[PDB]
Formats: structure tokens, sequence, C-alpha cells
């Protein structure tokens, strides 16, 4: 059907940005932010929708993601929260914009 050739393209993206491919950028969006292990005791207050790919992979498996636009919109609430938490020169911005490229011009090849 229509959502889920849609929801398996989504899957295919999904599985790209988590390969060894993008790994030298992709790293820091593996798992959820870990703000007390990185002493980012200010995180939490800016951020009040932490996402990462690990949680993304989770609701794809389990079936939460009912259309291509709730998994996009995840994807983009992850890099949207790197890019609000980090000033725009730092590295982990750098990374983010690089992986979000990958993101949006495969997600541009959605079939109709
Ligand atoms: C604030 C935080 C962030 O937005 N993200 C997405 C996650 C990390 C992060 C760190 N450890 N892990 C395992 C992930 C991260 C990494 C760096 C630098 O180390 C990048 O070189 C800088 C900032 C961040």
């Amino acid at each position: 059907g229509k959502l889920s050739e849609q929801l398996k393209h989504c899957n295919g993206i999904l599985k790209e940005l988590l390969s060894k491919k993008h790994a030298a950028y992709a790293w820091p969006f593996y798992k959820p932010v870990d703000a007390s292990a990185l002493g980012l005791h200010d995180y939490h207050d800016i951020i009040k929708h932490p996402m990462d790919l690990s949680t993304v992979k989770r609701k794809m498996e389990n079936r939460d993601y009912r259309d291509a636009q709730e998994f996009a919109a995840d994807v983009r609430l992850m890099f949207s929260n790197c890019y609000k938490y980090n000033p725009p020169d730092h590295d982990v911005v750098a990374m983010a914009r690089k992986l979000q490229d990958v993101f949006e011009f495969r997600y541009a090849k959605m079939p109709d």
C-alpha cells in the first residue's frame, strides 16, 4: 500500500543513517543525549522533546509511525534540537548539517 511503501522508503533511509558509510558524522545522533554524562545540566531545560536515531528505530520497529510525515518530523526534531542547544559554529552542528543533507536528499526521492 501507499503508507507501507512510503514507510519502507523511510526504513531504508533510517538504515542508511545508521550505516558505517555515515558513522563519521552520524555517531552523535545514535543514542539519546546523556545530559548528565556530558555535564550538560541545562540540556533538558532547553530541549523539551529529545529525539535520536535509536528512538526513531524503536518507533519504526513498533509500527508507531502511521506515515512518512510522522517519521520525518522525528528525524527533523533530532536535528532541530542540535541546532537549538549548540552554537552554530560547533563541530556537532556541522555533523548535524551533513547527516540532515543525507536525510533530506533521500527523503525527497519518496515514491508517490
Ligand atoms: C550536545 C550534544 C548533541 O547535541 N548531541 C547530538 C550529541 C553529542 C554526543 C556526545 N557524546 N555522544 C555519545 C553524543 C554531542 C557531541 C558533541 C561533540 O563531541 C561532537 O564532536 C557536542 C555536543 C553534543
